[PDB]
């Protein structure tokens, strides 16, 4: 079954292999010594600045998500929306109590800087929130502008670059970020199960919020910065995350982003050839392509003839629920063998 | 490095080698279906009774630990304490609001069920919480004994398994339990990474709380249930756990209990021999020998010179920190062998 879903993502060998290095404790002084050593990688990616808290959370993505707002002090929070994800953003900031705005955008559609300009004049924020690439849409939005915005407005500014760390240019410092995360089976193309996070002093200041143990970044922190215990980390998944990072330092994240936009530049055309037609309608997400299907072809009845042909896509979700493939294009999916394969399946799905 | 500590365990190459099997999306029909096996093996162990949840959270067991509180509508919650973990558990407890009241009792010692009656005729409880096996003080507490007064009281039955489950008798059915919980890499011998849970129907109906997104049990509900999407799960850890699970029903928890036992009874011999102390003064835990190093040996250092002659332990935890050595006799920790080499290695390192 090829991966060509847009997370989890195809693990290169080198990675894999990484799990059958020995077992160890997780205050093994080696496993802490891997653990420095993925917070260079992380911070050479995130580029967080000085003072800042780099870790990767045992857990989803999302539970990088979460801890961006569960340990912020108070709201309110401006979350920009204009896609699946942004609205889980939404979601959990409410959860906690954090009094969300939000400010919604048409799927399909990247978030106007003006717009949140404008908000930005009408209420005082603790925290601006948004994705940087908006998965369940294959948008791309403005995150330095909107990042200088809340600069200037004197909010922290969250950033969810699940679809974007590890394959396109990304500065914590250059974007203005206090907070940043993603989760390991995305651009990174490692195993899931850990979510890479960055929290910039300012934020650290801020993240005094006490809601969730698990999530508490400052029980993080003395795991992370102080080698003490917090709980038993994924010791294995750290072996593959560290291979992983290194992997992509070594192609270089310019280079990366060239392969997914060539990739996706390709893959566009040889769809539209058959009838396909993209989903957003401005500033494209280079690392995931969403498509309409053929007229009089249901996405959804598609995605499964794909499964059967042997390769697996996402259909839709979130706004774009049913009307939509949504094809993989980070990490190890950007790759023109993979896509060949896939055009062969996917024409053999359309002549059935 | 030989493993010895009281989780993380040695993992049979049988089950890290599942880790390289092809990777696939967390919704893949065939994942889904590896969940669908890993919840019946998992229910085969709690004996949760019907209408339970049964799932393993993308996290450490601690995440177990907190969705098992989290979730609660209110308390107040009667905490049996004993120990380190069973204070981890009255520390989320009351970072949660639940209102909990702690019931001491000293380590070293188990948790007196005479007083556990009292304590609830004293008040009405939501909920009781204890630690089964607790590993900071290697004492068992009685929670069958337990249990029956929490369903006598009408209060819902908490109960940390982690050294217990997949290595001693267990049923929540028979101990009254409405919350059962372990880590993948305690007793099981798997990768860490997941934590196994259980929660009967009335405690699913009592946890109508809404206070985390990631530990959300409504949420992981609609992904293990009705295989919808909650978030990405680290499925190479779940292809790990379902070949682990596999491995522990085809030798049978009674046959564990009997490895664990002998071994246990021998070593402290053994250790006494060399002046060593056990640290319980009553009802040791079978899967966790806790004792104190000879006088004028500290314990601490003790673990450091074992690691340099190859062997991790480890040392102690909340009350028993810097006092103790940990010997893990769970999963594969449990083998003669392992602990002859534990000795020659003590040996070394007691000459220095
Ligand atoms: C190990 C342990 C835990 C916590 O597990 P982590 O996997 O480290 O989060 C909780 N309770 C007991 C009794 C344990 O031994
Ligand atoms: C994949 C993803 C996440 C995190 O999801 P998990 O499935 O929890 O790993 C968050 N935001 C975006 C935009 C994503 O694509």
């Amino acid at each position: 079954m090829l991966l060509l879903t847009p997370g989890p993502t195809p693990i290169p060998e080198r990675v894999q292999k990484a799990l059958l290095r020995p077992m160890r404790g997780h205050l093994d002084p080696e496993v802490l010594r891997v653990n420095r050593a993925i917070q260079e990688r992380l911070a050479a990616l995130f580029d967080p600045g000085e003072g800042a808290l780099v870790a990767a959370l045992a857990g989803s993505g999302s539970l990088g998500m979460e801890a961006g707002l569960a340990n912020l002090d108070r709201g309110p929070v401006l979350v920009l929306v204009n896609g699946a994800f942004s609205q889980r953003v939404a979601e959990m900031a409410a959860l906690h109590g954090l009094d969300p705005e939000v400010l919604d955008f048409p799927p399909g559609e990247p978030v106007d800087p003006e717009a949140v300009a404008r908000a930005l004049k009408r209420r005082r924020y603790r925290m601006v929130a948004l994705v940087h690439g908006e998965t369940s849409t294959g948008v791309l939005n403005p995150a330095e502008a909107i990042g200088a915005l809340a600069k200037e407005a004197g909010a922290l500014f969250f950033l969810d670059a699940v679809t974007t760390l590890g394959m396109l240019p990304f500065s914590m410092r250059a974007m203005g970020v206090d907070y940043a995360f993603t989760g390991s089976q995305k651009c990174l193309s490692a195993p899931p199960g850990l979510a890479p996070i960055a929290a910039s002093l300012e934020a650290r200041k801020a993240f005094t919020g006490k809601r969730g143990w698990y999530l508490d970044l400052a029980r993080v922190a003395e795991h992370w910065e102080r080698g003490g215990y917090h709980h038993t980390t994924p010791v294995l998944l750290h072996y593959a995350l560290l291979e992983a990072l290194d992997l992509v330092l070594e192609e270089g994240v310019a280079a990366r982003e060239r392969r997914a936009r060539e990739v996706y530049a390709w893959v566009l055309e040889e769809l539209k050839a058959r009838g396909f037609r993209p989903y957003p309608k401005a500033s494209p997400l280079p690392t995931v392509l969403v498509v309409r299907p053929p007229e009089g072809v249901d996405a959804d009845r598609l995605v499964r003839a794909l499964y059967a042909e042997g390769v697996a896509v996402a259909g839709g979700i979130g706004p774009t629920r049913g009307q939509v493939l949504r094809l993989g294009l980070m990490g190890e999916g950007a790759r023109r063998e993979a896509y060949q394969a896939f055009l062969k399946a996917l024409d053999r799905a359309l002549a059935l």
